[PDB]
């Protein structure tokens, strides 16, 4: 399966890259809001990692819909419900929250693809 | 013309529909996100004023966007930049603060049905 993380740091891009791949994931990255719209179009993922502050996610996952029902996992470190609940009502399967798990991060992301 | 305004507090509902009233509009009203969405059906308005705090209006304007074009102004006591930012990206035609001048209101209104 193909993964693509949209972090804007490239030290929790290493991270997520790091243990998705030795998951067996197959990795493309993006480090704004531009170049994940252009790694979707031209990659095709199986699911996106979409952190909400970029170079917005917001408007990333947004525009995302208009054409796909790729899985979406938005990662930040906000919070609160208003966070989460406008990230899952503009388009997030899932919302997990900086720092996570690097274990937990994996069983969500098999979760979304067992259910797509 | 058909205006739904979708306003909780029912002192400001009443200066609008009042305004309204005397510029030759049909009013509608709604005081909660539920309410605004059945008169939206019901009534097939011209135009929704539509307050973005409701017993949400952001969630509101997301799922009429779903089926219709009809012009939405958000208002709003909120005026930072991420608030006007993203009721615009989640369907708002426009979004005027409160307190409001009645005339803008008006003249933005009549704006709006001008270009739909
Ligand atoms: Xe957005
Ligand atoms: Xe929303």
């Amino acid at each position: 399966k193909k993964i693509l993380i949209v972090d804007d740091e490239k030290p929790i891009s290493d991270i997520i890259k790091f243990n998705m791949t030795k998951e067996g994931y197959e990795v493309v990255t993006a480090f704004n809001g531009r170049e994940a719209l252009e790694q979707f179009e031209a990659e095709q993922p199986d699911i996106i990692i979409l952190d909400l502050m970029l170079p917005d996610g917001l408007e990333v996952a947004k525009t995302i819909r208009k054409t796909s029902s790729v899985p979406i996992l938005m990662l930040s470190a906000k919070d609160s419900e208003f966070d989460k609940v406008i990230g899952l009502e503009l388009g997030a399967d899932d919302y997990v929250t900086k720092p996570f798990s690097n274990r937990e991060l994996q069983a969500r992301v098999k979760a979304l693809l067992r259910r797509s």
